[PDB]
């Protein structure tokens, strides 16, 4: 598929969830942080990350303002 788009970490934690970018899955920010971004935010893989419990990762992901 192709790539997705990338946001700046700012913009995924401090947006409306009104006005967040129509093509970001709400529940998987993530996703559209740069590899640089994600690598700063989680400190792990993206393979990592996502082998963790999904409540593990969404509990990571409150307190960094990105669920």
């Amino acid at each position: 598929p192709t790539k997705l788009e990338t946001f700046p970490l700012d913009v995924l934690v401090n947006t409306a969830a009104e006005d967040l970018p129509r093509g970001v899955d709400p529940s998987r920010k993530e996703n559209y942080l740069s590899d640089e971004d994600f690598k700063a935010v989680f400190g792990m893989t993206r393979s990592a990350f996502a082998n963790l419990p999904l409540w593990k990762q969404q509990n990571l992901k409150k307190e960094k303002g990105l669920f």
